[PDB]
């Protein structure tokens, strides 16, 4: 068993198989003496259902509030509902249905008639219903319950894929990792787990059937490779790996304090990519210099509903703090790519990652992009924060979002709200356009930051979630090194600097050459920090450019990585 | 009525709707009466479906030949097999589901039972088990069934969507147009509609819930407006419309013969793009002096199964031969985007416009690969042709397809079969990826056709087919012309010549540009070639050189609209 390596790490652990069994409704109908079996099978499946919603409430009268609580209060009732028990325990008595066919019949009418009148509440329950639905009847059903954010044991997640969604909300006290049947390296689903410090392995192809709820499983997130009920003697091993990885981590520490300057003086800024508040000490712990990309979007998913420019606000404003005197880089919103923003029913489009993502949906609906940018000039009264745009890829729109932020500037003004006047505004360079077009964008913008996951999905026209194609997904080819080069030098034409936030920056086998093409700032996965660090204080600014240069000049990617790997063999 | 104008004409007649309606399946058990219903409404529904079917087979030992008759021969056998009536009529009778819930089990169970058996044969079987479940189920719903190939009476096609090979099964003499809610300008559906002849008005908001069945509408893909039951006056300033619509074509067709010179000597070359012989035909009528572009994929959605080695040279010797003295740039074949071919049963992507497209299949399929190129040199013994390759991304597939090449060369050599050693060798650049590689690339070929449809759609990642964001999709952009500018630029510092297939060639506000720019050669819809050969033939090619460079220098497209436009005012 043999995937993508997503996010480092070994996990020991039973397998959970997120894969959700089907509910498969028996349809022939009942005889007259088990009228009562399936009555008592109802309200036995009903008693387990709301079960399982108690120590969903009272957990969520916890971890999430006093007010998540009564939303999971609500549900207790839509499944107690008496004209539930009422329709449900005729449909079995007088038309002598299945206690699950009658379920799955009283539901979906209860779901429906809630739809038939013209209300958004109303609208609201009957996915509420629909949902309290599944749960009886998979109770009723006999079926398994998987609750990501209410797991009870230390297990691996195996699934056929994940989202950064579902990736969000995953209780970390419980899951020690993950894999999938798909995905890519670079999916915002791996990315994110970097930060969650979850060991991932994506391209698995088939785990989802070589493993089973239980298998114990040592996720080798270094060498790539599970096992599936290992023997004492290969656990012992991975023990032993576990225990080499550790050790690293222990040497690499020692890192933490040093700045990120080349052998002959050259200094370069090393941040780290956030998604949440809580990703900051990850940062502190590795030697952060502060953040090159906050990507606001797992805010907005690390929730149920669309964050209001006070939520915001207060979210932004934690983050900064917890920086203290460290800067952030806030990019404003990207939903879209395979970042679904479920609780908003955007709809789907035959490819998403050339959707309507990010920047596209924030200029079609103002009241998104005017809280954002509000909610973070407003914070950035308490922080350094750079604002950031994703999925750029013209000049005129850059211009928009700058008339944009100087309105909201003064609706700032207006009401004696203070924000940082001084506030750099920069944009994202992760679209051939924008690359193409960056002498002129350099003009525009305070800085850039190249976000090599996108730059290299869109250069090279391959998905950066698609398994099948994923040894064309090469960021380290001609292609994209020489967009990335431009890049950087349409900046320094410009006085103006460029960041790194794709997943390139974090890559030990690019960063000589992103140092001798000119990068100005590294941002990655906090996990990436040391190691990275590393490399840029045993290199030689100098010779780094020199290399960057000759390698750029190949025509393909082994050419290219010879060069790379005979300076290295040459200098180690 | 609006959308985007995608193939120019305006239709009178009959809207048509094309059904969206998707199959639900009654799981409610049946009454005892409903029984001999339920079945007659099977073996009827399934009589329907052999009926629809019959004609289907006939077609095919006369538009193919008793081969491509015989796969539905096996349909037809498939679909009467009376091991399926007997299981489908047990389970209405015994177990009382309706005729269509049996039906879909009983299929479902026949296909999984196939695939169970590990043959390459009967997987494939299994397909057309569930092809033809489909068309059952959908006889026994009574939803109906348009076959697009055999349209009864002239009608205007009304859609959510329409696919490249559902446009490929339009019988030409009956559908005098068509309009749908989605799609886009360059979306491939739009362009097979060009060399159609076909008008047609995509991405429109809901023209499904604004037109009804056997509405009479006038589709005016001239000035983008249907009018839905139009007023008699209406029918006739349209029809008036009409007539200068026909005056303009009158007056274009002088230039037929004449060559593409600018008034001060500067030639380039103005062809077809085509995708079947019968594209030769508007090809002639328009003066093109050649194809730039045989999409072969085209050829491939003209079919039921995939076209062998044979049925591949004969169609491609055909073509060489129609086109007489003229060069054909035969495409090697680019499914996976928008144009799957669903005779392959291919798996779904997520984001199939960066997925496992084109040269990626033929290059994971050999056979595929080896088949096409085998008969494309075969049947350049016969005609000038040349061989070029879609959706390229690095220097590597270029050699390692030429070495393909070199291979199929020598067994055609061994099995004592002609092919034009001088066969010309080139490829699409319509990634930015080659765009960006365009010097290296260049000297590993002797050509270039740029792809703006895909090359606009990477660089800005904007889904060609995506109306939602299709006011971002622009090929006239800084971005797209300046790595147009840098890949002609490439071809002539190796000594070769660009051309370009994609629309902006037949785009008359590109026109100036592109040729200031020096590209080469333009291929279009045949329709295209007198509106682009006029501006050409009237243009002074200096003066274009001085706009073109002007217009790469702007960072607005606006702003290079100006330069166009105040050029098109001074200069003719
Ligand atoms: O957003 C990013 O970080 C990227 O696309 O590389
Ligand atoms: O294939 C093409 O011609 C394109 O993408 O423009
Ligand atoms: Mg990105
Ligand atoms: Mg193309």
């Amino acid at each position: 068993i043999s995937g993508i390596l997503a996010s480092p790490g070994i996990a020991f652990g039973k397998a959970l198989l997120l894969k959700e069994d089907e509910i498969v409704i028996d349809r022939k109908k009942i005889s007259a003496d088990q009228v009562d079996q399936e009555v008592e099978r109802f309200l036995s499946g009903r008693a387990k259902a709301s079960a399982q919603l108690e120590t969903i409430k009272t957990k969520a009268g916890e971890t999430f509030g006093e007010e998540k609580e009564a939303i999971f209060e609500g549900h207790i009732m839509l499944l107690e509902d008496e004209e539930l028990e009422q329709e449900i325990i005729a449909l079995i008595k007088d038309k002598h249905m299945t206690a699950d066919a009658a379920a799955h019949e009283v539901i979906e009418g209860q779901a429906s008639a809630l739809e038939e009148l013209d209300d958004e509440y109303l609208k609201e329950r009957a996915a509420d219903v629909r949902d309290i639905g599944k749960r009886l009847l998979r109770n009723i059903l006999g079926l398994k319950i998987i609750d990501l954010s209410a797991i009870q044991d230390e297990v691996i997640l195996v699934a056929a894929d994940l989202t950064p969604s579902e990736t969000a909300q995953l209780n970390l006290k419980k899951v020690l990792g993950f894999i999938t049947d798909a995905g890519g390296r670079t999916s915002h689903t791996s990315i994110m787990a970097r930060s969650l410090e979850l060991p991932a392995i994506v391209g698995t192809g088939s785990v989802t059937s070589q493993v089973k709820n239980d298998d114990y499983l040592i996720l080798d997130a270094v060498n790539n490779q599970v096992y599936v009920n290992p023997t004492n003697e290969v656990i012992d091993k991975m023990r032993a790996v576990q225990e080499q990885v550790a050790s690293e981590k222990a040497e690499l520490a020692k890192l933490k304090d040093l700045p990120a300057i080349t052998l002959d003086g050259h200094q370069v800024e090393v941040c780290a990519n956030i998604g949440t508040v809580r990703d900051v000490e990850g940062a502190e712990r590795n030697g952060a210099e502060g953040v090159g990309l906050y990507r606001t979007e797992f805010l907005f998913m690390d929730r149920d509903a669309l964050p209001t420019e006070e939520e915001q606000f207060a979210a932004y404003k934690a983050v900064a703090e917890a920086c203290g005197s460290q800067a952030v880089i806030v990019r404003t919103m990207d939903i879209g790519g395979d970042k679904e923003l479920p609780y908003m029913n955007f709809p789907k489009e035959e490819n998403p990652f050339l959707g309507w993502r990010a920047i596209r949906i924030a200029m079609d609906r103002r009241e998104i992009l005017r809280d954002q940018l509000r909610a973070i000039l407003r914070a950035s009264a308490f922080g350094k924060l750079r604002i950031m745009f994703p999925m750029i890829i013209s000049v005129e729109e850059v211009r928009a979002l700058r008339k944009e932020i100087e309105i909201y500037k003064q609706e700032l003004r207006d009401e004696g709200k203070a924000f940082d006047e001084s506030i750099e505004i920069g944009v994202m360079v992760e679209t051939p356009a924008a690359a193409t077009i960056a002498r002129h964008l350099a003009k525009e913008v305070d800085f850039f930051s190249i976000g090599t996951n996108d730059l290299t999905q869109y250069t090279l026209a391959v998905d950066r979630g698609n398994d099948m194609i994923s040894h064309l997904y090469q960021p380290m080819s001609p292609s994209v090194l020489n967009l990335i080069k431009q890049v950087i030098d349409a900046s320094h034409a410009e006085g103006k600097w460029t960041g790194m936030c794709g997943e390139l920056a974090g890559d030990e086998r690019a960063t000589l050459l992103l140092l001798g093409m000119g990068l100005d700032e590294f941002s990655m996965s906090a996990i990436s920090i040391p190691r990275i660090k590393k490399i840029i204080r045993n290199t030689n600014f100098e010779d780094a450019k020199v290399l960057a240069e000759q390698a750029l000049a190949q025509p393909t990617t082994d050419e290219l990585m010879t060069l790379v790997n005979k300076f290295i063999e040459e200098k180690t």
